């Protein structure tokens, strides 16, 4: 029956998808093996993308009967501006044709699959866009049952995408209240020298000469210093001291200059 | 248009739980809300039980008739070791009768309901089992329709645990590190004030004189400001000068007082 057939899709997605951990760690992408079952089971090709516009997998499926070694390496890109557009989409569009900039078929085939048909499904939850998933198929429309099953798979994959955002999160929010406190520590004095530090020392890494630099900002040569020691004591930057050459520092972390330049 | 039907309703379940954030803090049952709505969509009441056997949130229909305004404060209660026993389901059992002690009614209405029929969804997300979901209805039978709706919005409840699980893990660093972190930038000095100041505070918020400070503890006032332009920088207390009267302050890191102990 329609429905039974709906439901045992949607059990073999749960059994899948939602009974194991999908992301493979040095995958060429994380989300191949997800994107392939997905493929598999709504008998499309599929993308996943993530809430940044990054392809995060994706599965084609390969004419095995006419498949040229040359050909099989070709990495998969979509076209300037198609991963931006597909974010202003809110909600779920289905057979999308060809002709449209939003078909996932590259627009040199538009000549060759005129039937072509793409729906791309924004992947939302818990408040969150967390990406999107495109699903193009070169004969069949997608129906209703189609979409349930996409809208399900669409939530399968988000949960996955949380989880994987939960085992980064720790060591993010560490790093960036860390940053939030040393750059609160700070004067007008030593913060538009450090200002001028990370200007000068360009690259983020490379070797400075912090009292030649002192003059150069019209600020006091102690005060320079204070937001040196402070800084590295508060571990964001490593230094050696070089003698007459002067001292040589590293970023440690590089989303401090991102808060800086705000 | 049953299918029709199933998508509209998935629809429904995506434009109210999966594009809003629905932990409510500070509530009775954060997912008190997330069960009604559940429940409305379901047609049936709802439970939402932690992956721990926590009941997290519920709704259940009331009857105006027989309703006692006492009686409608009642706190839900299950039979013990069910919301452990219902851990051990991994795939979801549907249209469990009423004689089976999985039943989501409770005994009394055993009675009253004979078709009362429970349904158990185990809540898997990423590998992990985030929980279960118990539906009960007083007679219709959860058909196919049902059940995908019902897996479904098993997933779309997982995704909010989740989400709610990193934000978790988010605020406890955030205060973690920013304690700690803390406590580093405090010499000899710098804590012994800071010890005082807590004790003079006695509490989360109170007046406090610096000068006096100084005075009870034997630690020039320079100290003592050093620190609280310090805690206050670091953004762990919040403050206001009454000049002579004294000085405001306010504890916002609660965790704060016991690592410092």
């Amino acid at each position: 029956g329609a429905m039974a057939t709906l439901l045992e899709k949607t059990r073999q997605v749960n059994e899948l998808l939602q009974k194991n951990n999908l992301f493979d760690v040095q995958a060429e992408l994380p989300y191949n093996k997800m994107a392939m079952i997905l493929g598999d089971i709504l008998e499309s090709n599929a993308y996943i993308i993530s809430s940044s516009g990054d392809l995060l997998g994706y599965t084609e499926k390969l004419d095995v009967n006419n498949a040229r070694i040359k050909n099989m390496f070709k990495e998969k890109k979509f076209p300037q501006g198609y991963t931006e557009a597909v974010d202003m989409l809110k909600v779920t569009e289905a057979n999308i044709p060809i002709d449209s900039d939003l078909t996932a078929f590259p627009f040199e085939s538009r000549e060759l699959y005129p039937f072509g048909l793409t729906t791309i499904v924004p992947l939302y939850g818990a408040g969150k866009r967390l990406g999107t998933i495109i699903l193009a198929r070169v004969e069949k429309s997608f129906n209703e049952d189609d979409l349930v099953l996409a809208e399900y798979s669409a939530t399968v994959v988000g949960m996955q995408i949380l989880y994987h955002q939960s085992r980064t999160i720790e060591a993010e929010v560490r790093s960036a209240t860390a940053v939030q406190m040393a750059i609160n520590t700070l004067s007008y004095s030593e913060l538009k020298a450090v200002h001028a530090i990370f200007e000068a020392l360009d690259g983020e890494e490379g070797r400075l000469t912090a009292s030649s630099i002192a003059d150069e900002i019209g600020i006091t040569r102690s005060v320079i210093v204070n937001a040196l020691r402070k800084l590295e004591s508060a571990g964001i930057i490593e230094s050696r001291s070089l003698g007459m050459k002067g001292t040589y520092l590293k970023v440690l972390n590089q989303q401090f200059i991102k808060e800086l330049e705000k």
